[PDB]
């Protein structure tokens, strides 16, 4: 009986000018993805580069995407993770005071927690708010992983806590996920092998991809919880060669760089220690691009 | 293309008193017969392939072919080697004692290039004028078939028409069938059989179906019927087991659990490989419970 | 270049009632000095930085300072963040504090490419004009300063003299020091110290130091002084200990050893970092009894 | 116990028409003897064990026998299998030939357990009442010898003297040595030949060598005699080379980098090996310019 949301979700990039958020920019990119079927939008997530934010862009961005969203069917799923317990307690608790439908919250990265320590942290977070909290597993990147007996065991002792975004390239984990708590919601984090999490009874993504191309990954995540697995893996087919491509550099390096090609951002612009891809990157992310119709404003 | 698909079983070899129990192996191949299976792999890695000698490998690709005769089910002998000329050889020899297909495993050991492995499979291939199913299993080769030398392959050689993946690496088999939709994709992974099957796959090469033919039957059939519903319901249902039987490096689990079945006399492995450690024994056993193993 | 080397440690930072216990730091500080150890870090990884406020990161590093003035112990301040303009804020806050340099740790979670952790590690070395040593950890961070970026940042950067190497990769720390054989190669991974001093290495920051600094200043300066035998010696009998202070994730077994020896009063941690299992609890109690460890 | 250590060489083993080159070998031999190598490992990883026929087999171990016959130089032959009934004959083959002691890799593909490799080394162990090295290099076979099974074998079996590591794991190399400092431990791995001798390694047995088998020698020999800056220099010159060795599976580099040389008449593999790619094939020829090759 849990509040839950799921669907086709866009991580926002955050598009820069001048060192500054562009606020006019990220409201209009994403009426861009409302007005591609796109289910829900995640702010300030990893895709939104979370880790070089102030707090207070970190306030915009939810503020601005749930402004954009309001009146419409769109939710808004806040990125609000840290490493250190009482930061993503407040980091929740703000991103519900700002109007927020859910939030997303990183497994703590760099101090590797024990899965005792992760169930402590993300109850601390659930019993903070009242809005629904998925979990965000992606250990290439946190240098740990929150276990199945972790995410099951946290989905049935609190309330909020309706599923996890896997990003871990385990189709194994996925299916030892659904098989002993089938009522959990797993969001593909890991645009390549979305067909595969989702006709496993996954029921949703967290999408990079979905930045330059929302119609195509709106319409493969709702072809495929329509069951129409045919269709919904003949766009995962379609899309590979571009998923694949968008992580040539570490995500967002190479959507960025899509995104200011086709003409939907104006500056090439990240916060260090990210940075413009290579010279060979930017030709290839150029390349695979061209192959891909790319819907405007 | 010529192909071998659908349900298929890596048979396990029984061994009574140090040699190759030739009856119970018939018996346990028209076992799979009976519950649906669609093909057999004798001597493949759940088979021992590296402690018989070639003669017992002929012996029970023999019985095997003469176990399946006037039934639907084929042969898909192992057949694989890390020297190519021996690799060559075997090939010929499993089409001589009327094998339907090989199953060639990746050259384990020597490492060889994606150069190296496309002219070992091309030397394969050209030997002989029935279906070869590549088989990447890195974990134990030490090695990978690229998505790019599969394609070739599958491209170049009128015998290869697919490959067994056992790779845990689902977007390895996206990148496969995105890019050739025309190979057969096998997963060698029963625990994800239904996510390669729902991605495009057209069998299982597994090791559960030894002890439950019917589940892993069911399943793949169910999965090729496009009833992907019933296909993750039998693979969900099945995880538990799926796993038990790596607990120790296959075919240790699975043979363990055929003799707590009763459906071979004597736990009996040739030497590297062994009896598994009790506590692992025991978590066969219970895993075990909660299943329902068809007899004889 | 100005450098800081020779055998250093870790901080743990104690806690007592979710309060930095300001008086045991500065106590145990203390007992590392009169045992040896060339410099103390502060805040590193060892130290809990990630739950800290900046509050209390100044207060450990001026605690530290403070406690080393007039002795010959450097303070290495833990002054990192996968935000370059936090890293460079933070480098330039713990110069303002009397640091004697800076440890650097490389971005964690946002995965910089080597050319975004050249300019990274650019900014904070030209924002003081203090030593820094690079900080390589791939198993916390998710990314590696490869050979070239670190030997890149030591030519091209006045203040960056080394890396401190926890990435449990010997080939690695003979490429380092192959190509650059002025650079200051600290070991960041206690049971491999000796390989690495023996190498070439300057210098350890080091985990177990907390527990044993004697020995590991022992160590070090044996091995500085090519006493191979001797400092291989210390090293192999540190194994066990070495290992077993990473049952669970550090600083979880170090902390529990302090707690079980009379160095700090309460086992305190701050989530998501908290109390080890039961068992890993007596098995860090089991080893220790086989050491022997100063008081104050 | 008795054993072989020092400086070795894995031959590599040259084809001529697809046939093994026995001239060449015994050639090749009497130039590692004539620069200080003090044993040879016929027919092991580096000389493509996996694609020679057993009279090949036994044809490279005679020659190796022969050619080092009233010499100092010992011949440690290679003589393992995943299947211990053949690794046993192997064995009791290798020295009805001359061998002085063998190689046994572990078994590869079949990944047995800790228990099964107890076992499968404990029988060759006492099949024969020569040395056995064993031979850990689990990127190639699947499998990993446990510190405690090569200490357990080690204490248990007479033969055995030691293992040769090609791991990159320099922490287990601390663990085996500070747990059995009796044991010989033999690095397969040229970058780090230094880091294993200086912990107490007592030998190498080195692809390298056959291209520079006076380096590879003084290396081992300065360290042996502990003088560690010699050594380390030497292991910090060859480490460009070292690497280059590998940019495909060896042992395809260093038999370029020995036809390129004109140490060998022909650059010939039994396939799944073969030549390298042109760029690396350039890749070897430029690392090589900056080394002072001998002839014979
Ligand atoms: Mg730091
Ligand atoms: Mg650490």
């Amino acid at each position: 009986d849990k509040n839950i949301i799921i669907g086709a979700m866009t991580a926002l990039i955050t598009p820069f000018k001048n060192g500054k958020v562009d606020e006019q920019s990220y409201a209009r990119l994403i009426k861009r993805q409302i007005e591609n079927g796109i289910d829900a939008v995640v702010p300030v997530g990893t895709t939104g580069e979370s880790a070089t934010l102030t707090h207070e862009e970190h306030r915009t961005c939810i503020e601005i995407a749930v402004e954009t969203c309001k009146g419409t069917k769109v939710k808004v799923l806040a990125g609000a993770g840290s490493n250190a317990t009482h930061e993503a307690v407040g980091l929740a608790k703000f991103a519900k005071e700002h109007g927020a439908d859910g939030i997303l919250s990183v497994a703590p990265y760099y101090n590797k927690p024990t899965q005792q320590g992760l169930y402590e942290h993300y109850k601390a977070i659930a019993q903070s708010v009242d809005i629904p909290v998925l979990l965000y597993n992606v250990p290439g990147r946190t240098g740990c992983e929150i276990s199945t007996d972790t995410i099951i065991k946290l989905f049935r002792d609190c309330e909020n806590i309706y599923g996890v975004k896997e990003a871990s390239g385990n189709i194994d984990k996925c299916v030892d996920l659904l098989a002993h708590e089938p009522r959990m919601m797993l969001i593909s984090g890991e645009d390549a092998i979305n067909y595969p999490i989702l006709s496993n009874g996954g029921k949703g993504v967290i999408s990079v991809t979905s930045n330059l191309l929302p119609d195509m990954i709106s319409a493969l995540t709702h072809f495929a919880l329509d069951e129409n697995y045919k269709e919904a893996k003949k766009i995962n087919d379609e899309l590979y060669n571009i998923n694949k491509i968008l992580f040539c550099e570490s995500n967002p390096i190479p959507i960025k760089t899509a995104m200011y090609l086709a003409g939907l951002i104006e500056s090439l612009e990240f916060r260090l220690p990210l940075c413009s891809p290579s010279k060979e990157n930017f030709a290839k992310i150029e390349e695979v691009m061209k192959k891909y119709k790319i819907k405007g404003f």
